[PDB]
């Protein structure tokens, strides 16, 4: 299944800081990251996707097109300019962000009624499991 749609909840988390520390971002922030309960709200309607991350303190919103590359600023989370690219590779969701760091993106699967999220930055990867609301 493609279909992403839904309120899903963290359950897992491998290398959440190592990955955080790829894109630089500041100890005192990762310190306090590293212990929030994420919620990651998905809207899916054919190509357009619109993206929810929530915790505690801090948000990731992202909203894209299937298939359109996008010049994407990535607002404090690191803030930096990518060339963004989000596609379909089988049923895994697959986005490319071309620029300063290598291995750059993401990918996003479905597994029964888990959400799979691996992010990657540089050398690392952190994965992510999802279970769904
Ligand atoms: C497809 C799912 C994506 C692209 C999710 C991305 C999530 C983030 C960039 C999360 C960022 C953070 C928080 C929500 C608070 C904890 C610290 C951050 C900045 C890593």
């Amino acid at each position: 299944t493609r279909d992403q749609n839904g309120t899903w909840e963290m359950e897992s988390n491998e290398n959440f800081e190592g990955w955080m520390k790829a894109l630089d971002i500041d100890f005192a922030t990762r310190k306090i990251a590293v212990r929030l309960t994420q919620t990651l709200v998905i809207d899916q309607d054919g190509d357009n996707f619109k993206v929810k991350t929530t915790s505690t303190f801090w948000n990731y919103d992202v909203d894209f097109t299937v298939g359109v590359e996008f010049d994407e600023y990535t607002k404090s989370l690191d803030n930096r300019h990518v060339k963004a690219l989000v596609t379909w590779e089988g049923d895994v969701l697959v986005c490319v962000q071309k620029g300063e760091k290598e291995n750059r993106g993401w990918k996003k699967w479905i597994e029964g009624d888990k959400l799979y999220l691996e992010l990657t930055c540089g050398d690392q990867v952190c994965r992510q499991v999802f279970k769904k609301k």
